[PDB]
RNA sequence: CCAAGAAAAGGACUGGAAGAAAUCAUCCAAGUUGGGGACUAUUUUCUGCCGUAUAGGCAG
């Protein structure tokens, strides 16, 4: 499957899993393939990891919640 | 009432030295473009005079 690693330093002091990857750990990576009308909107750094599990569109909770 | 709310990666640099791609080599043969035709239409430039005068100047 399409995935990547994220980093933790000192591995012994977040979890047996966590340490026993060595500090890293692989999560999924599957990014898009690109009444009233808000157009133009620019968003700066906005987070692209959604939950621990998954990279890619932003958690649809966070649009719901503005 | 947006995995909520706040966050300065910054500083210093010297990749340099030398060099030999050459020898030969043949595109040829024939070939049929071809017969017809309204640019003048509802358009404006017409009439006298000076002057040796198709020169050169003026009144309608």
């Amino acid at each position: 499957l399409q995935c990547t690693y994220i980093h933790h330093d000192h591995p012994a002091s977040v979890g047996s899993l966590v340490g026993a990857l060595g500090g890293k750990v692989a999560v999924l990576d599957y990014p898009p393939p690109v009444y009233l009308h808000l157009s133009g909107l620019t968003v700066y750094d906005a987070s692209a990891l959604a939950n621990p599990y998954l990279c890619g569109i932003p958690s649809l909770s966070a649009l719901a919640g503005f």
